[PDB]
């Protein structure tokens, strides 16, 4: 097969709990990509046709750690029907930059970890699918809240909404919200409660005051 690159030891937060290394390559069959990861020569975790299996991707940061970021995909279905929670994994900037480097993917003297986000998204456009990078012209921003007793980060993207990453993880199209509803209402916190077209309520506890501004905006985009 053609493999197009590889990452290794890559952090994996779901749909377990490894580092594994990443292999992005072509089909033999027809030409479509796959992604897998690997545990020595076992395949922990293999997604085919990323063109038609591919839900959603993006980049996303990581709270409070500039120096790392996470690569997040939802996907129909994967080899073996192993896992369905979406795959989250950790890159550490400068290591990836290395083994771009390494791989002959950059010179030596790039230092911008974005020159890796770009090629990883240029090669995911040559392969039909599209890994987005809202975080770096519409303004996505992302908060500390709770649901139930969970602590997470809720992300507010152009076209979603997702709140990780413990099990299970939420991604909501943002054009199935049909209301919002603020209760709970203190001082320093809220609660808001997205409705979907569908009927269904997602709430979300103790929200900093300071954010409800951006969310009553972005319900209210047009
Ligand atoms: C070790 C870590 O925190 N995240 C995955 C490390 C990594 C980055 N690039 C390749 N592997
Ligand atoms: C809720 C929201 O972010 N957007 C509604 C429409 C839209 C599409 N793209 C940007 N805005």
């Amino acid at each position: 097969t053609n493999t197009i690159f590889k990452l290794e030891g890559v952090s994996v937060l779901s749909p377990l709990r490894k580092k594994l290394d990443l292999v992005f390559y072509l089909s033999n069959v027809d030409g479509s990509p796959v992604i897998t990861l690997l545990k020595g020569n076992d395949r922990e975790l293999s997604i085919y046709q990323l063109n038609k299996n591919i839900k959603m991707a993006s980049f996303l940061p990581v709270p409070e750690k500039p120096n790392l970021i996470y690569l997040f995909m939802t996907y129909t279905s994967c080899e073996d029907n192993k896992f369905s929670e979406p795959v989250v994994m950790t890159l550490n900037k400068e290591n990836t930059l290395n083994q771009f480097k390494k791989l002959g993917l950059l010179d030596s003297n790039v230092t911008d970890f974005e020159k890796c986000v770009e090629y990883i998204r240029k090669q995911a456009i040559l392969t039909g699918f599209k890994i987005s990078n809202p975080f770096v012209k519409i303004n996505s921003f992302h908060l500390q809240c709770h649901r139930g007793t969970k602590e997470g980060t809720l992300y507010f993207l152009p076209d979603h909404i997702i709140f990780g990453f413990k099990k299970p993880i939420l991604l909501l199209d943002a054009s199935d919200i049909e209301s919002i509803t603020y209760s709970s209402i203190t001082r320093l916190t809220f609660n808001a409660s997205l409705v979907t077209k569908d009927g269904e309520k997602y709430e979300f506890s103790m929200i900093d005051q300071t954010e409800y501004a951006k969310i009553d905006d972005y319900v209210k985009r047009k």
